[PDB]
């Protein structure tokens, strides 16, 4: 089997991707936040404190004749950004771009906090780390790519994010129409529950490439490129009037500049991020300071390779036995 779903930038910042999800019989579609940073398919729904839902459709397994409740089982977690969920669980049917898995685990919220509240486009999340990272309790539960990779025709899934425009994840092949020259995979380390690598070094604009190690994660629920202080101070430093701002909570530049892009390396090749990726607009609505797409990870304890990265690619994740991942120009 192959599933293949579109995924649409939920405001024209591309502050993140919804992606269309059925769940239970008949469908319920929720737009759920597909996140190789976490393992948990978590939704809103009737459940929910009726207080912390504002605008989001909900899951309601009363409605679904293949729900069941998944007895004793309750789950909490809390994201990189400090935003947090929890509730209990059910098993029901799940689709995804027409690639169904059954006795999927589905975690109703019975609290939110005031981020996902606040973001009414956002129904819940679908995470594609490692199993491993599951908070499940007393039972760990798989994602829904664990679930299906034996069924898929190849045991991958590929994100192929949009600048300001809708993109692609599929499961269980490799679109060869979707990507330029040739993919380059690189080794992954699951120590850590992440889909983690090591970036071969930089470039900033037209600058020399600096060949050095970066250890990050593959993050599509991170909207941002998180890297050393190092590399993103040199970044900064090609922009005119860029500071960094403990005000506002990183790096800020003129509106009025033109960014340079920013070069990574994957083994011998190299991915290219348009200045324009770069660009997350005013700090505030009006204001000519504009808040830049690369930041540090000091004090996030990890480099995360997010969205600005990762829309510049076409990325495969190989859930082989030895998992690896893929990076190609597009």
């Amino acid at each position: 089997s192959t599933g293949s779903a579109t995924t649409t930038p939920i405001d024209s910042l591309d502050d993140a991707y919804i992606t269309p999800v059925q769940i239970g019989t008949p469908a319920q579609t929720l737009n759920l936040d597909f996140d190789t940073g976490s393992s948990d398919l978590w939704v809103f729904s009737s459940e929910t404190t009726a207080s912390e839902v504002d605008g989001q459709t909900i899951y309601t397994p009363s409605k679904s004749t293949t729900a069941k409740l998944l007895s004793g089982a309750t789950w909490s977690i809390s994201y990189g950004d400090g935003s947090s969920s929890s509730g209990d669980v059910y098993t029901d049917t799940v689709s995804v771009g027409g690639l169904t898995v059954t006795g999927q685990a589905v975690e109703s919220a019975k609290k939110v906090s005031s981020s996902f509240t606040e973001d009414s486009t956002i129904d819940g999340l679908l995470g594609l780390a490692f199993s491993t990272l599951n908070t499940v309790s007393p039972t760990q539960q798989k994602t829904f790519f664990d679930n299906a990779k034996a069924s898929l025709d190849s045991p991958v899934f590929t994100a192929d994010l949009g600048y300001h425009a809708p993109g692609t994840y599929n499961f269980g092949f490799i679109d060869t129409t979707a990507y330029t020259g040739s993919i380059t995979y690189t080794a992954v380390s699951t120590k850590q529950g992440f889909w983690e690598w090591t970036s071969t070094g930089y470039a900033v604009g037209s600058g020399t490439f600096k060949s050095t190690s970066i250890d990050g994660i593959a993050d599509t629920g991170t909207t941002l490129l998180y890297l050393p202080a190092t590399v993103v101070s040199a970044y900064w430093a090609q922009v005119s009037g860029a500071k960094s701002s403990s005000s506002v909570g990183g790096y800020v530049f003129p509106c009025s500049a033109t960014l340079p892009s920013f070069t990574f390396g994957v083994g011998s090749a190299r991915i290219v991020i348009p200045g324009d990726y770069i660009d997350f607009g005013p700090i505030s609505t009006g204001s000519s300071s504009c808040f830049g797409g690369i930041q540090s990870s000091a004090g996030i304890g990890i480099n995360i390779f997010g969205d600005v990265a990762l829309k510049a690619a076409f990325v495969v994740f190989n859930g082989a036995t030895t998992p690896t991942l893929g990076f190609a120009s597009k």
